């Protein structure tokens, strides 16, 4: 019994079938693979494309699963689609109409085709299994869980009918409890409000990390016109006729002035987000409170995007409402698509489920075997310098003891948002300024931005409350206060308030990254690291080696830990070794605007990635000139003798495109298949 | 009272404060100036800076409008903008959500700052006026018909509250009766329906052309799950929690396929069209059956944008229910701009009203004095052949009695969209076939749009069938059918339903133009001719004598009256001659894509016009490097010679992107500021 899930739009690598999909569901495209009922593999798109939270078809995510699982695809029984057809298609008939050069080309056809092109697999129709979209959030969310009765909670922007749905759980079976309507939701109003601080789709989990800076007193009485508590766990929220948001035109009328792009956040910015968070938090509480008590479960599994909203899940810890809660390590769409997988094995037979709670969520592609590694961080030796420790683990605790901000990358890569031992950064948690530090220097972002704990299973209740509820917190799912004593001691992952978004780790859960910590703590006296994802600003988690040794060499990282080798930067790297490649989405431009007395503006060149939302950066004549002949083979160095040779005006120019990840960089051929 | 009133966005001519405005109520901007209850002058911005509809803040419309009053900017009394205040800044705020990078300045600001760097004026706050905006259609609509009172209804897509408003009008007071909510727009529900057939906003007279070639039987049935009518003239619309459309998921549900760009029309599209047209006809008259025995008048002003479709406005005309019927010649928001003019000078003060119905709709710049024009002609000598007749209008009569096809300039420019004598394409309107022969060959749009015919005021009854009220002709509002015995006689201005959106011109509307119409049905017993806006399908329509030139050159008419100048293009057409100009929104591209095997894809070069929907063209390497010279100087001959010489490939590549209008292409120099013609 083996089943593909699919989630995400249908456009190839290099064009959109439409350039504006105007819905926030067809995000974090992603394929899971179960089979005998067990995930054996999950990977999102954005990790093989190198597009945050892309939308385009997964087919390289497709074909990494089959791999994973030695599985064929003329071997799989069943495809889910992680929303219903007549939705789907619906939604792209609204948008042919708007693009109207685009062909007629709904989703079924859509599917088989990039399915038949991509991987030569001629997907029969009676395979291709379409799924209400909170049906397959609460399987993914409730299956993974351990539990055999629950009250399961869905919230996200939307399905095709609802913003919010109420599952009760009892061993395969769901029957549902309730729904709330689209206007009605919590995405939708958290994602409104996220615009307002000069933030977009995805960055909902930056705002709440801005909350605790923030006094939600000074807005509470805004939010409060906004929504409504009704009797029986009902709300309402109260929207306008002016604009498609509705937050700011109340926050307008009172004076309130959305963030610009790159300036600060000012001591309002940070009120509202904390009256945001308080207003979210308020309103999930009732309806908990009053589903807890009407269906009688003592156990909850939370899904949906809202369910990434870690301060919430601390919550509804502290609340008291259940014994015990479960959150999946991807609540967004990639884990709909994972229950799409579910639901159509569900409709061709009884359903095999996983025979225990999830634990770990390192389930995307591998790095390579120790042989195929090793002969491809040579090909990199003009750039690293390599050696190999007769115990990694044992030399890396060292090096966090003696001050080093580590890039460590072992194994399957995580599914879902966050960092948990296999593509990570870790430093040590004491001092305050490796916050001040890491913030600014090495990850390239706001100074109000938290960093996460990662804790041995045995010191953990040493170091944080964990007190109330059981949660899972191997996926960094809670936010949980740091016990008071040990707020001073924990300078770099004690949050504003007090909290920390926790990582436990256990030998079953990472038995490496347990290792990790445990030594470090023998070492110390302090058995916590400060864990924060392994990426730029500019991309998302790192997948392959090459990624790696890029995200390492483009980061100020001290040195990289990559399955037991140490590698660190040389002292004068050779960019003129490195071959560029354009990426799909590449695009060059040579650009003449009207100049003055309605002449031809100066010419001026452009870099930039071609999807909604892509970046640019201005180029020189020369390095425009140099780009142009990219044949995807021949090195930089002998690319720049037609310009000139590699000046050092042109590989700084270089470096700092190949750090916003507008072109690839990296040594003549690859890794070969892992 | 001198007051200036205002729509659009606040864009400055090259920039766009956002790119996308995701709202329908900015296009057509305009500026109209009010002097002791006239309206002395009103053009639309598209005019000028030559965007169909623009959105741009007009602040060439401004000056031009001082220029025609002999006023300077600090002798307004007032600005009158047509939208209230908090609603416009909420809609701005919203759009720097979208796009952080924007600054945050609101209207107020905005329009000060535009007025301030583009006239030097500075204009004080508490000059400025803000309007709602369904009381600025009522005003201009109400205040121009010449009636004492009137029912008044206004429907387009939105003002700040509501899609659609009822009012009776008494001397200059407006007094609100009723009112119909935003989601149950008219204007939103044709749009929505636009977009089925591959068009966009700005395409639904194109829709109401298509209509009649269409059964409305196939989907009535359809449109009908769509509303629903109801006591007291009420009406819903049922909405869907899917798609931001109200007609597409049910026609997806039932087999519609959405016409493709390029497509043909089929048979399914017509009579979806045909359909559409029939369900918002079918609504209109039942909300005026309701008010028309609720308010017992007799007379209506109908405004807002909906009051273009002409089709329905003679479904209005022949119901009945009114003895008397005015529409203004811009009905859209250019007109909502005017009326936010006279909305202004009520707030504060009494209120000067038009002592006269409307009757010429000739209100922008002219085209300039006698030596002036002259002149200029004499700048393009290398292109064309002036003749300058004794009676231009007597020759021009003679000329279209002979089969020749007219362009026709004279005075000030049409407010509004319908070309009515001053920006007017004329030619007989007797043969069948100069429907194909303008249609694809001086227009080049699609074959089933019907031609409008002009009448004098004395045959008008002769043709065409005025019956059911009393309605103004003046400006075109009005689709009514041709006499049956009369039909095969207008063959070029006859619909397939025997209708015609007719323009009577009269002495009095028009002197000039019913002396040529008079004077052709002297010669030939028809004193009707074809009369269709001058421009070419990739432009508004003429403003300048040099948008009249450049039009007549790039396209397939035979002469150009031209100010009693008769102009007639040269054998083979020097372009050599003429000086390249980027317009604010040009740009020359050279792109690269990415390639296959991860190289860098090979060179492709474009021009392109930089506003939302904006245009495209590939060119060749050669123009391209041509194109990037471009200094506003020197001429297109003089350039070429650094790629080798004007060939003749590169002279006709040159043509095609002038016949798009991507760049300017006019002789060295300027007509110079227009002369004080005295009037
Ligand atoms: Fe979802
Ligand atoms: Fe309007």
């Amino acid at each position: 019994m083996l089943v593909l899930g699919l989630n995400g739009n249908f456009s190839a690598a290099d064009t959109d079938v439409v350039p504006q999909l105007g819905e926030v569901f067809f995000h974090d495209s992603a394929a899971s693979l179960i089979r005998d009922g067990e995930l054996v593999a999950a990977v999102e798109e954005e990790r093989l494309n190198r597009i945050k939270k892309t939308t385009k078809f997964p087919l390289n995510a497709v074909r990494e699963c089959l791999a994973l699982a030695g599985a064929r695809p003329e071997d799989v029984d069943a495809v889910g689609y992680f929303f219903p057809e007549n939705h789907i298609d619906t939604v792209l008939n609204h948008l042919y109409t708007e693009y109207p050069r685009a062909p007629l080309r709904y989703s079924r056809e859509l599917i088989r085709q990039r399915l038949k092109e991509g991987l030569g697999w001629d997907l029969p129709d009676e395979k291709l299994v379409y799924v209400p979209h909170h049906e397959a959030h609460a399987y993914s969310s409730y299956l993974h869980s351990g539990m055999d009765s629950a009250l399961v909670l869905v919230l996200d922007g939307r399905g095709e009918l609802h913003s919010g749905t109420v599952y009760r759980a009892e061993g395969t079976r769901l029957e549902k409890l309730a729904d709330y309507p689209v206007p009605k939701s919590l995405g939708g109003l958290y994602l409104n409000a996220t615009y307002l601080l000069g933030y977009g789709f995805g960055d909902e989990y930056k705002v709440m990390g801005l909350a605790p800076w923030g006094n939600p007193e000074t807005y509470r009485d805004t939010f409060a016109k906004l929504y409504t508590l009704q009797d029986n766990g009902e709300y309402e929220l109260h929207g306008n006729i002016m604009v498609p948001n509705l937050v700011s035109p109340l926050f307008y009328a009172e004076g309130f002035r959305p963030r610009r792009k790159g300036e600060p956040f000012t001591q309002a910015h940070r009120d509202f987000a904390a009256a945001l968070q308080e207003t979210v938090e308020k309103i999930v509480l009732h309806i908990l409170e009053y589903w807890a008590k009407t269906s009688g479960h003592s156990r909850l599994c939370f899904g949906g995007g809202v369910a990434h909203n870690s301060s919430l899940n601390g919550l509804i810890l502290k609340s008291g409402l259940f014994d015990e809660v479960f959150v999946h390590p991807a609540s967004h769409d990639a884990g709909a698509g994972e229950g799409a997988a579910y639901a159509a094995a569900a409709s061709l037979g009884t359903l095999e489920r996983p025979g225990k709670r999830l634990l770990s969520a390192s389930l995307g592609p591998a790095l390579g075997g120790r042989e195929q590694i090793r002969a491809r961080l040579a090909d990199w030796a003009p750039l690293i310098d390599v050696e190999f420790p007769d115990d990694a683990v044992e030399t890396a605790a060292g090096l966090l003891a003696e001050g080093q901000v580590l890039g460590w990358a072992y194994g399957r890569s995580e599914f879902g948002p966050r960092a948990l031992g296999h593509r990570s950064i870790v430093a040590d948690a004491r001092p305050e300024e490796n916050r001040t530090r890491i913030n600014a220097m090495v990850k390239k972002r706001e100074g109000f931005r938290p960093f996460a704990p990662v804790v041995t299973a045995e010191a953990a209740r040493d170091y944080f409350d964990l007190s109330g509820a059981d949660g899972n917190h191997e996926f960094m799912s809670f936010v949980v206060p740091v016990l008071p004593e040990r707020r001073t001691e924990l300078g770099a992952v004690t949050h504003v308030d007090g909290t920390a978004r926790v990582q436990v780790v256990s030998a079953e859960s990472g038995e490496r990254f347990h290792r990790l910590v445990r030594r470090f703590g023998e070492l110390t006296g302090t058995p916590v690291l400060l864990n924060t994802s392994f990426n730029n600003n500019a991309e998302p988690i790192v997948q392959s080696l090459d990624d790696v040794v890029t995200s390492f060499l483009t980061t100020d990282l001290d040195v990289l830990v990559v399955e037991d080798c140490l590698v660190r930067g040389k002292a004068s790297p050779d960019l003129g070794v490195l071959v560029p490649r354009f990426r799909p989405v590449t695009r060059l431009v040579e650009r003449r605007t009207a100049g003055p007395d309605a002449s031809a503006g100066a010419k001026t060149h452009e870099i930039h990635l071609d999807y909604d939302g892509g970046p640019s950066a201005k180029v020189s004549p020369e390095l425009y000139e140099l780009l142009g002949a990219v044949d995807g083979t021949t090195t930089l160095g002998d690319l720049a003798k037609t310009v000139g040779g590699l000046s050092d005006a042109l590989a700084t120019e270089v470096f700092a495109l190949w750090e916003q990840r507008f072109l690839t960089l990296a040594p003549a051929g690859d890794i070969g298949p892992l």
